[PDB]
């Protein structure tokens, strides 16, 4: 009766549905990490405060405005409100920040200021920079100076964010003719997107150079790197991070066609991937997004890499305190989708309410974990799952059926680089994975992935190891008996090593809570 | 392979058919899923409706919390007159079913400063008395308002929360009184006219049918009216006294049930056995209930429904944003897909339609999106799940329905056409969830109507005279149907359909599949 | 009943344990019944009592006997199928099998006696010649074998196994026309024994000039099928497809697997033949015994999968040769063929020569019968289903679909007109669990059928009505009354009907849902 405990038992999956309770309430931990874009609504120290309490686990800063000065006092006020917790930690929340790069871009130039288009009318486009300030009614300037090698007679051609819509009909030397199929206002220096179209703008821009070059500076724990559409890009991005940056968490963003096409290539490339769907809708049909979302994160999930869910997931929030049902529904399909994290926009960057949106974004998720179709979704993932020989791969599917056939209130799980609580996480338990670490990065990394629920231990390190050890599985009984995971006697899975040091996960405990 | 996500209808497990899904893999033409459009300002001229005809709708919906009727019945009018242009080629003639969605029983705010079109913006923090003094009742501003429910006292206690619009805007009680409340604006917004109010948590003693009620469903009866949608279904006995209140009159006139509230969503399965079909009613719903919760009854509904074989609608707010915009937002794209892949059998727009900028759009989006998801459907699992969750029966007509779903995937066939007077062997095919599109024809044009509430029924109105001998005009209908099939891009010459007939006229004979090339 | 309980188990293990020995079967045996005939079954009379027993199909083995005596024993397999065709409702089609020698090795006579026997003991020594002059005189002294090139295939250290592979010698000198061997398993040597060599590659013809005889025979005799001995290869099959010519195209060839080259050819040999006979007797001395099982599952679920029949034959209930009732290992064993989905079922010298022919047919009725009871439909239909191509042919959409809705309503039958027989197969090939009646006026049609899991042809005998809707009834009313008659159902049932559009082959596109009258 609680946690929607009589769907999981159920033999089919439409019996499973059937079953679904609206008076089953779920456990207190909720599973899917929360990113929270910051921006004026949220920015000051007091305000994300209320973020960190009200569920917020990364903070993103879109780098396609301000200036590095502006997101430097961002990145310090995160971490002031971060650390005002910090003198409990038994309730110490970690809380990552995330730079998402502008990316390269095609742009129009200067109106004659706006001009107006006409369904039907005609529309020489030209990369003459002498009409870089002199875009009108009649001509129009574009940045990219390879657009006619890449498109084709027939072709479309979106500008500002998908309002207009262009049809190639001639495709000169340094020119194209077009029809405008959408109408409207034209403005200076719009985003022109293209659809279909092999982009050959480079993987990174020289202002994104110098942001993650930034990022670096500034310790940042993952990139949300920009138009990444093939492996090589990801490979860009990895060079520039560099040596210093190497512990980065690079998110591929896939945002058109060509990135949905070479999927394959960018996931293995990638340390996990962003469905961009705001830029995704512009550049293939609306009624295809699903698709890309849902194909996306089976992948995801079937190579055990953190995808996360993008864009518009509750956009009436922005001017509203309730949220439609369209968009309660998105969240929660998300979940059940299996994406490891959901993010917010405008609704925390700019809205009006945006502690009550990342309120009900917690408030859906944990309904929605808590109505997944466990059996199925565990017999699927193991089927699928490679026999390997792997030692710390065996322990994590063998701790996760131990938490299934026990109902254990969580899964402790020692971790240094965060890798041994990502196993388990791939098979999806519904028991909160309480990663345990002394590493702040890989306590703030740890939120990429679904269940996870890091623990920053600051006990020192005793001189006797199965003493420190056993100090850190206490430490993890204490944060859950305190947020209410569980209580004395209930039993917990513990997941050790065999010594010291990271890849060495290879022993699981079944245990009382102390 | 490459066409209609059939590389991901071949997966052996749920997670490797997602991680096939295709944006590169073009559905077929027919779309199964049945479209409501809500007609208002935006939609009610015949040339406009003859649009939405063209662009999917198949049900017009006519709501009675608003409007005269006058009003409603030269709605009703136009869309008739919108429908009957098409008439002349019966090839292409599509039925559209008019729906009468009643009042029941609200609690709807007054007038803004005696005009129905004027507002006031609220602030955070501010006071707001309300008021049962119908002296009142067109004189709301900033500091008074006045509510229709006479008992709003009862029931109501201090501390309780009361919801105007949609829920949007969240008053508080501080204060109680004889017919007064005295409350703090907890959440501001712009407020409105006649907008409905939620007492969550509170009992609510309004008739199941009032005499407003009454006095629609009685014009519904005149106006012949193919369904009702009932508004706050609480329990079976309110699922009775509509179906008595329409009496003999109103006996073939299908009653759809809308869940709305608490009592309704724990009192379902009685619910459901009343009815003839189900509106998951999202709006209410999620104000009656927590919003987060509203996934959760929309899945258990859908499911129920399906097990049931009776129809599902899925209902408010699936691409809001589109009645100020040509385009939806991400999660609109995803609610629909996502109503289709639950299993509803309906989707529905309202102030998309009724008042929106962009109605046609709207109308076009939902179609298709629809049949992008349908075709993402995993026919594999649903299909061995509704068989084993089906009886063992008897019954000839569920035994010949089975069997033509089952033969219709196996030569992914280009449609399964069904001759039915009453609808009911064409509803048994239905249910059993096929891919290919049911081509229902009858000669019974209330029966053509009604069939848009089940997925995949694509019905057909004959209008040939019948031929003499029985045999010629069973050809003569199933002939018909190739011909609407063909006309429609659904198949060519030399497809293979399925084709269900009885063994003898009447009504409860289905007996008959055959598997035909198309000539 | 049937037992439908474990049939609706969610899962094959509780499947398993709700099997119940209180829940009769129908009256319906899908599994057809193959008996050797013999002299202990050869009588018209005998003959009679085993089609009533339940035989479908009597194999003659051509290892043994003379063209003459095989043509009689025919006739009395003829005679007998026709003395219950003065009625109609009773009539059982029985087909007539031709099971050819293929490449046997044999041995000699011990001391000019076909009874005589000699005692060898182990590490004793044993000469095997090919010097035709100890062609009768053998002894535990001297071995006569048939196979002239024995010396050009074995080596020292080579095995040789005699008489059911019971006595084993092994190679301890190899000569020009001889071998000297020690005797591994000792025991009772007898004359004209069987001889396998196991890892030898025989050099002896697919295809001998006797074969050739007998199958050119078997036309002449107008046999339904040919059960084809020692097939390694697809090209054996042809040889075989050629002897039989454009006059025996219509013979079924059923290809006997029964050493390791052909298990490993399976698939080649598979898509050559009409059919499978796993032929475990030569098959469990030419690959360890303790393998026969891995190859006998192997081999019917590839069949079960391409759509072809399988029969599982040889040993099956050999103790009943000398006992009235079979041994707890010989119960298991029927019933675990027909689970593992064998089409039919074979007895040797349980019926040819033993003591109790009627008992050990009447014993594999009783137990094929439980069995099909007993398997797991639920999931078995729905590989079948899932392992089938999406195609354009409407007999198969038809087929499927009369299988679905046959489960759907438990039918207490799926009635199929046929003329080759083709779309009672197309049926067959889905595994329903009720039996298919296959009304045919094509007498090979209805003899062949008895080789698909699930088909009791019936052959209609009326003359063909010139109303085409009133041929189709009377042949539908015959098989409710055959099928009332039977058992296999009453008045008020529901039964599945299958038909074309029109009269002639191809046509099959119509299922109907009937109440039986
Ligand atoms: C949504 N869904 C569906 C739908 C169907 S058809 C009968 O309409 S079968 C099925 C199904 C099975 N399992 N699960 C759990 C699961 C399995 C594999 C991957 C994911 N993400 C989730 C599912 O989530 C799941
Ligand atoms: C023997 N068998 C069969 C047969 C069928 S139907 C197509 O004739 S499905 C199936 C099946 C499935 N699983 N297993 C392994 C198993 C599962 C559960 C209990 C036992 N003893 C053995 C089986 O052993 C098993
Ligand atoms: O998840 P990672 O990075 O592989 O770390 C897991 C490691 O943590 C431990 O449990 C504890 O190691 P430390 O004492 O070095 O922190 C090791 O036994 C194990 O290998
Ligand atoms: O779905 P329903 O209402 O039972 O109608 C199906 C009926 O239609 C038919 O196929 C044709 O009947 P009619 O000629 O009376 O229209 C009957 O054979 C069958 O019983
Ligand atoms: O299995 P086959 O050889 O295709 O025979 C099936 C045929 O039998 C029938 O049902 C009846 O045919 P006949 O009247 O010629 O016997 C046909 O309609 C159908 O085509």
């Amino acid at each position: 009766q609680t946690q929607q405990l009589h769907a999981a038992m159920a033999d089919t999956f439409l019996e499973h549905m059937c079953r679904l309770d609206i008076d089953s309430p779920p456990i207190t931990a909720r599973n899917t990490g929360i990113i929270c874009t910051i921006g004026p609504a949220s920015r000051s120290v007091e305000t994300l405060k209320e973020m960190i309490k009200s569920g917020m686990n990364v903070a993103r800063l879109n780098f396609s405005h301000g200036t590095h000065e502006y997101h430097a006092e961002t990145i310090k006020n995160v971490r002031t409100a971060t650390e005002s917790f910090a003198s409990d930690p038994i309730l110490y929340r970690p809380v990552a920040v995330a730079l998402d790069t502008k990316g390269p871009e095609i742009r129009t130039g200067l109106i004659k200021a706006e001009v107006e288009l006409k369904k039907g009318a005609t529309l020489k486009i030209t990369l003459d920079n002498a009409y870089m300030e002199k875009c009108d009614e009649n001509i129009l300037w574009l940045d990219y100076k390879n657009i006619c090698k890449v498109v084709e007679v027939g072709s479309k051609i979106y500008v500002d964010d998908g309002l207009i819509s262009l049809q190639v009909k001639q495709k000169g030397a340094d020119f194209l003719v077009t029809e405008v199929e959408n109408g409207g206002s034209l403005g200076s220096k719009k985003g022109v997107n293209l659809p279909g179209a092999a982009v050959d703008l480079p993987a990174v821009s020289e202002k994104d150079i110098q942001d993650l070059k930034f990022g670096v500076e500034q310790d940042v724990d993952m990139v949300f790197a920009s138009f990444i559409r093939k492996a090589s890009d990801v490979h860009e991005v990895r060079k520039v991070l560099g040596e210093k940056g190497k512990n980065i968490k690079i998110i591929s963003k896939i945002e058109n066609h060509e990135g949905v096409r070479r999927f394959d290539e960018i996931l293995e490339a990638s340390d996990g991937i962003m469905v961009a769907r705001g830029d995704l809708g512009i550049e293939i049909p609306a009624e295809k997004v699903f698709l890309a979302q849902k194909m996306m994160i089976g992948r995801c999930n079937r190579a055990g890499k953190p995808v996360i869910c993008a864009t518009q997931m509750l956009e009436s929030m922005i001017k509203k305190p309730r949220p439609t049902r369209a968009e309660g529904s998105d969240v929660a399909n998300a979940v059940l989708d299996g994406a490891d994290c959901i993010m917010l926009s405008g609704e925390t960057a700019k809205g009006d309410y945006p502690l009550e949106a990342v309120r009900m974004q917690h408030l859906i998720a944990r309904e929605a974990e808590a109505a997944i179709y466990h059996l199925q979704l565990f017999e699927e993932l193991r089927r699928l799952a490679p026999i390997t020989s792997d030692p710390t791969e065996a322990t994590a599917v063998g701790a996760v059926e131990a938490s299934f056939k026990c109902c254990s209130g969580a899964i402790i799980v020692l971790t240094k680089s965060g890798r041994s609580a990502h196993q388990v996480a791939r098979y999806r338990p519904r028991a909160p994975i309480i990663a345990v670490t002394r590493n702040p990065q890989t306590a703030r990394q740890a939120h990429l992935y679904r269940g996870i629920f890091p623990v920053l231990c600051k006990d020192p390190v005793q001189e006797a190891w199965a003493e420190d050890v056993d100090l850190r599985v206490n430490f993890a009984m204490n944060v859950g008996k305190a947020r209410g995971f569980f209580k004395k006697g209930d039993v917990v899975i513990v997941l050790t090593g065999w010594r010291p040091g990271s890849g060495f996960t290879n022993t699981m405990r079944v245990v009382p809570v102390p």
